[PDB]
């Protein structure tokens, strides 16, 4: 029964490198170093969209094209779902219901592969937006992404690599308290499997670092904050800002 | 093969899409229609009471309301085919500006390409199958009104003619969509090597699915030909009720899709 665990850890670590194109493995390596063009204030992001062809005002150009990038994570998650044992025999309305809530989770949980505590990397990791030129952006969209990195210093400390992350992100779309569910049992059952793997991968590949299965855990308090907090800042940016408002068929693509 | 293994991938990916972002399906509107069962039998509106008790009956001057209601319903099917868009491999990674233009030309062209599902040469299926509404009635309706649906009829019973099921049409839209020769397209070559794909897969569906039916790919690929002349059709349809109709009121996103058109 042993080996039926790591079959699941490979498979889904196989999947998550198909299905991912930017790694964690490969983002360190970009941002240890071992080159991106780095955007630190308005001359250099004006440099940034000349040098890379990357798809008004700054501060509102810059949100929205975290929202693009946003919709691309979704068709690369949906993707990798699909390959997860049992996940396409559950009902479609289940399966689409798993999806809908738990991409901002895996969005955010993934982002922390692309971030330190300087900045993040953009653009496939073809750039690299620094913090602080984040921050001084003008309010309400000063502190957009602030919460992110608070979690990624934070999330980065358990030296998570990609093997781990692959059964995690598995265990975020299985989960069985999703409102709108129609059969929990499946669910719940194939999350069972996918903690035990997780367990066993984190024993394995960590054998000096004591419950971080546990700890791993409990950052499923810190993400759904991180994503509660995110849908209050879209209500305040909706309503509060005028120059928002897309192409109407722009505006129905990226809701 | 691989290679066919891939393409058979792609075809199961896009029609487990097309069922999450239609509710209703072809396989669900035959069921209403050829009528076999108890439960899904469809109010029938066929003159001026039936529509009228059709309003306690169905929940949703009268060629206007006809005409108002079934504008919302376009907008609705818009959103639905956006949400559709999203899920084709590579169609979200393509430049922003391309993308609202594949949906500008694309959604009309699959509006009426699916209407077909939800029609005989009797009649149309209206508010998710609970309702159907008459040829003979829509013809009735006041100039120029009585005109809007009549050639959809037309195209839907020669396009039902081919016997396509949910899975073929789901290839089918997919192939509409990312088409390179609409106007304005920044980067045509990322869509056609799409398209090309689409196309591939499409060919082994419709070889696999239809192997009786000689050349049904050829013979479907020629349909996109009359989906062209139905949109131009209800374009100018549109300019004329435009001037006789100055208060009645076009929803923004079909003004918006309508702008600038061919």
């Amino acid at each position: 029964e042993s080996a039926d665990l790591r079959a699941l850890a490979k498979h889904l670590y196989d999947s998550y490198i198909k299905s991912f194109p930017l790694t964690k493995a490969k983002a360190r390596a970009i941002l240890t170093g071992k080159s991106p063009f780095v955007i630190y204030d308005m001359n250099s992001l004006m440099m940034g969209e000349d040098k890379i062809k990357f798809k008004k005002e700054v501060a509102i150009c810059i949100f929205q094209g975290c929202q693009f990038r946003s919709v691309e994570a979704v068709q690369e998650i949906t993707e990798y779902a699909k390959s997860i044992p049992g996940f396409v025999n559950l009902d479609l309305n289940d399966q689409v219901t798993l999806l809908k809530y738990g991409v901002h989770e895996i969005i955010y949980t993934m982002l922390a592969s692309l971030m330190n505590k300087d900045g993040v990397l953009i653009s496939e990791g073809q750039g690299f937006m620094t913090r602080e030129f984040l921050k001084s952006l003008r309010k309400p969209f000063g502190d957009f992404m602030e919460p992110k990195f608070e979690f990624a210093v934070k999330f980065n400390a358990l030296e998570l690599d990609d093997s781990d992350l692959a059964i995690f992100i598995a265990v975020i779309i299985l989960s069985g308290d999703r409102p709108g569910l129609l059969n929990v049992k499946p669910i719940e059952d194939i999350q069972d499997n996918l903690l035990q793997a997780l367990e066993l991968q984190l024993k394995l590949n960590h054998p000096e670092s004591s419950q971080l299965f546990a700890k791993l855990l409990q950052k499923m308090t810190d993400l759904r904050q991180i994503v509660t907090e995110h849908v209050q800042l879209l209500q305040v940016i909706k309503k509060t800002e005028t120059d928002m408002s897309l192409h109407p068929l722009l505006q129905e693509i990226y809701k």
